[PDB]
């Protein structure tokens, strides 16, 4: 097959609209379908200081090149797990990335600050689980200590629709009150976005495989997998399917609708915050940064 | 394997709670089960008048069936589709499981009384789709005519929960707001219940096996086997998925919660209702009976 646009050969085919792309009208494409959504959603302006949190991960890493091609000003924060024989690599990735992307890259990691690593604690909360709590939790504090105006994630289609199968099959109506592609800022709590909204996973593989982007496939080595087989076999039977879901969902959010902490000051349910009490913290830990590893003196 | 209350080969794997049961214990258990429900939910008190809608498939037979075995006053109905072809046979089924379970038949023939078979309209509206309407309106007002007190239909576990998968991946919110085992007497509206709600689709199968009724596969030969496809898959992944799914939903359903036709009288949303403004309606049907076509003479 050939491009829809030139005499170059098809280098993937888009659903909707129907057409086959070469590899720069396909990259042309995505970017301006994300351009496209920070717009209809009023996402970001080029004013703002973004952060992006960068696990190594293929969706992030996506996220942070296209921003930064876009014209936007972000920088980028790798949160390390800490996990023995595994973490290591994952920074290495999110280190690349950063280098070809072009963006300040920072390191908190979780095993330095915190003294253990992800599936290190004595507790029978399943590591990835208050590994999540202390991700948000630090990409917060880290965006809020150096004056970011926004954090974007890596967060797609497939991710969305996953997420909220996942979450009504459970009934997480808390959950499924704050989805969709904005997260206003409020409070110490810094506005999140979601840039990828509107791109699917498939097209997500295919822009980093484009831009020459290595990523790793896990994160947190220890359902959502479930669900996204669940959709894609749903959707091969009814294409359309996954993109009509999160539009009904984002006209019907509004159904499910109805402090400080006493040591880090961040915003809490209950006078001593989750994150502190999990870890059991009597301090504050102080993100703020002057500079980054890689560049010392600015 | 022996079952779990005497020496006899199982017949059946039960799920919740375990246990490998006979023909006879199985019988029991699964009547025992739908006893439980409607007492849960008190759908249905021995001194009303019942009427099961028998379309000869499975569900409405099994419900006829044990409501019967379990002391119930019931009646059943035929709603005949006048498909030359198909519907001939499902009549003969109906009547073999209500002569089988000894319950008077009443019939009404679609093409006899509206002048067209379900697939005969000169409407690009699918054949199943103004046959629902046609058959939920015909149970009402037959019921309603006849001063029934009750309708109760055969819908189980897992219809319910397909019911709500599909709804949900299309958002509509009004349905969602109205289901659950129970829709109570309202105006001209009958009593509508659902005594299988907590028996599976499995274990219906293996009711109507066990007591030798037989019965037609598709009512209307013109999703929800997706659906329910998808909730097979899940539930051999994490078993308690559908049951959990039900429950969840039963507890936030309130969360979707926000005259007379001038033709036939029941209920309408406009002056004039949809089925009558569908079949272009310009008089009532009286569905008053004082006997059937097997007991002419009482
Ligand atoms: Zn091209
Ligand atoms: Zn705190
Ligand atoms: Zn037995
Ligand atoms: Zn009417």
């Amino acid at each position: 097959m050939k491009c829809k646009f030139c005499s170059r050969e098809a280098y993937i085919k888009i659903h909707y609209p129907k057409m086959y792309l070469c590899e720069e009208h396909f990259k042309e494409y995505f970017e301006r379908k994300v351009s496209r959504t920070i717009e209809r959603y009023k996402l970001l302006t080029k004013d703002e200081r973004i952060l992006v949190a960068v696990s190594g991960g293929k969706d992030s890493a996506v996220t942070a090149y296209v921003l930064k091609k876009l014209g936007y000003n972000i920088e980028c924060l790798h949160i390390n797990l800490g996990i023995s024989g595994y973490s290591e690599k994952s920074e290495e990735y999110a280190k690349k990335q950063c280098k070809l992307i072009g963006a300040p890259l920072h390191i908190v990691r979780i095993k330095e600050i915190l003294g253990y690593g992800i599936g290190e604690v004595k507790t029978r909360r399943p590591p990835c689980s208050y590994c999540g709590l202390t991700k948000r939790y630090i990409m917060n504090k880290f965006a809020y200590d150096n004056g970011f105006d926004a954090i974007a994630t890596g967060h797609n289609l497939d991710d969305e629709a996953s997420f909220l199968l996942n979450n009504i099959l459970h009934w997480n109506t808390e959950y499924l009150a704050k989805g969709g592609p904005i997260l206003p800022q409020q409070g110490k709590f810094i506005k999140k976005v979601k840039p990828l909204y509107e791109v699917t996973e498939r097209e997500v593989v295919a822009y980093a495989l484009a831009v020459g982007l290595e990523y790793i496939v896990e994160e947190c080595p220890y359902t959502t997998l479930d669900m996204k087989g669940v959709l894609n076999e749903l959707e091969e039977k009814r294409p359309g399917t996954k993109f009509n879901f999160v539009r009904g969902y984002l006209k019907k959010k509004k159904l499910f609708e109805p402090k400080e902490c006493k040591i880090c000051r961040m915003p809490s349910s209950g006078d001593i915050c989750a994150f502190c009490k999990f870890w059991g913290l009597k301090k504050e830990i102080n993100f703020k940064v002057s500079s980054t590893d890689e560049e010392p003196f600015g």
